[PDB]
């Protein structure tokens, strides 16, 4: 009867069920969505659209979305509630920090910031009650004095509470190597921490290192790839140059290792994105028309086919989620 916190409120770890560990339904900033609706059509269209496309992950299988938006993505957790209502999807909410922390965040101390993850977790986001189950945290390359503190609050956090902590990584850069000698630092253990964005890097003597520590390795991305859109310089950037079967790889060169225990797997996708480029939603739909569904309905059968057993399959897309967000 282990149990963890939903956008709708607790549910058995059991029914959590294929689950997407790295998600979004939205990619804001906070107050965007409040302050500027209209740059989503309308948050009507945009809770229209991501019902739709939870609806299509759904039928596809996946029955719960961990949305990894924190305070300063422009979580939302009333939209997170109506579209997990509406679409008979579970959502587990963030507390943490991205990379864009503004100034009344940056500023704070270790002891400050445990608190406020502390509140988003036991107490409840804003005045809605509703409880974080993980704690997402960032860094792009060596960490900024103040991402070490995010890191360590986040451990702190965690230890208090027993949810696990996921990370946002320039993957090519093998930040997760810092990213885990802080948190060890601090006590944490590597089975409660999954080091993200790794399928952005096919250097496997990195994603293995970790691996063989303990640390979960997000194979997040599954569905980034410019490629056909190499003249769109914001894409490329953002999507790089390898193709989702590439990424995918990377899931069997993990199990082929011993290291199917230590896999999680999801997109990074959303409905919805205004922290970058106007229109990258609409690019997206387009190289990802299937959005959330993709993992099931285009990477499973690859592995399947590449003759990875339904069991191991079921193993990383079920047990290993269920272990690493039930709280421990
Ligand atoms: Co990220
Ligand atoms: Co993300
Ligand atoms: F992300």
């Amino acid at each position: 009867g282990d149990l963890i916190n939903t956008v709708r409120g607790p549910i058995p770890v059991s029914e959590a069920g294929f689950t997407l560990t790295h998600e979004h339904i939205c990619g804001s900033s906070a107050g965007f969505l409040r302050a500027w609706p209209e740059f989503f059509g309308s948050r009507k269209a945009l809770a229209e659209k991501a019902v739709r496309g939870l609806r299509h992950a759904r039928s596809a299988g996946v029955q719960t979305i961990v949305d990894v938006s924190t305070f300063d993505i422009g979580r939302d957790v009333r939209l997170l509630a109506e579209v997990s209502r509406a679409a008979d999807v579970h959502i587990v909410a963030a507390t943490g920090l991205w990379f864009d922390p503004p100034l009344s965040m940056r500023m704070r101390s270790v002891e400050e910031l445990t608190q406020f993850f502390l509140r988003e977790i036991q107490h409840g986001i804003e005045d809605t009650g509703i409880r974080a189950g993980i704690i997402k945290v960032a860094t792009t390359g060596k960490a900024t004095p103040f991402q070490e503190l995010v890191l360590k609050a986040a451990a702190r956090a965690s230890l208090a509470t027993g949810v696990p902590v996921t990370t946002h990584t320039s993957a090519s850069q093998r930040d997760g190597e810092q990213q885990a000698a802080i948190f060890e630092s601090e006590g944490l253990s590597p089975s409660r921490v999954c080091i993200g964005h790794s399928d952005d890097t096919d250097d496997l003597s990195y994603l293995t290192g970790l691996a063989a520590r303990g640390y979960l390795v997000g194979l997040d991305r599954m569905p980034y790839s410019a490629i056909g859109l190499e003249g769109n310089a914001s894409a490329l950037a953002l999507f790089g140059t390898r193709s989702w079967q590439t990424r995918a790889l990377l899931i069997k060169a993990l199990i082929d290792r011993g290291y199917k225990d230590r896999i999680l797997v999801s997109h990074d996708w959303l409905f919805g994105f205004s922290s970058y480029v106007t229109n990258i939603m609409d690019v997206m739909d387009r190289i990802n028309p299937d959005g959330m569904a993709f993992v099931p309905l285009r990477v499973i059968p690859f592995l399947r086919e590449k003759g990875v057993p339904p069991e191991t399959l079921a193993g990383v897309t079920v047990a290993n989620p269920a272990r690493f967000l039930s709280p421990t």
